[PDB]
């Protein structure tokens, strides 16, 4: 399968999560994501096929993961914006105010601005320590997706936020939205990954 952040995959045939950015770890072939989204040895599916399984993750505490991929896969510098793409150029972190857009499968291309950092999100299972908050969109299946800014800055992967009962926040004003995000940076010198740019 063609590794792109933003598209849907599966873990252990049941949950479904959007990939956040193609890395590599030596020879070996990755995609990092959100920890909540599986656990070690978890399968993950992409249009049915077997494509890796998680090889580490962190969660509650932090939401970071990244899954091995085999051989077979292909890797790309690349996140899902449509029928689309943004280019990967690198991980430099934004500050505060900057505009930035997110990609997953439940709703696809949002974008909005960077509001607060090092926040608490108090999941069911847990606190997630030291997120990013941003106002743009996002619902439930977007979780492991891409953060990235038009100009091709990677900045980290969907954690969770105040999605309604109709699974998103994209019905509720920018003002009242708090869509979370793990950052990058950490995760990559955590397990050593180099994320794939063009």
């Amino acid at each position: 399968a063609n590794i792109v952040g933003g598209i849907e995959y599966s873990i252990n045939n049941a949950s479904l999560c959007s990939v956040g950015f193609s890395v590599t770890r030596g020879a070996t072939k990755g995609f990092v994501t959100a920890g909540h989204c599986g656990t070690v040895n978890a399968t993950a599916r992409i249009g049915g096929a077997v494509v890796g399984t998680f090889a580490a993750r962190v969660f509650p505490g932090n939401d970071r993961a990244w899954v091995s991929l085999t051989s077979a896969q292909t890797l790309l510098p690349r996140v899902a914006n449509g029928s689309s793409f943004v280019t990967v150029r690198g991980s430099t972190e934004a500050a505060v105010g900057a505009a930035v857009c997110r990609s997953g499968r439940t709703t696809g291309y949002q974008c909005g601005t960077i509001t607060a950092k090092n926040v608490t999100a108090n999941y069911a299972e847990g606190a997630v320590r030291g997120l990013t908050q941003g106002n743009a969109c996002m619902g439930r299946g977007d979780s492991g997706g891409s953060w990235i800014t038009s100009a091709g800055q990677a900045q980290g992967v969907m954690s969770g936020g105040n999605v309604q009962s109709n699974g998103n926040n994209c019905g509720i004003p920018a003002s009242q939205r708090s869509s979370l995000f793990e950052r990058l940076q950490p995760i990559l010198s955590q397990y050593g990954l180099s994320l794939v740019t063009g």
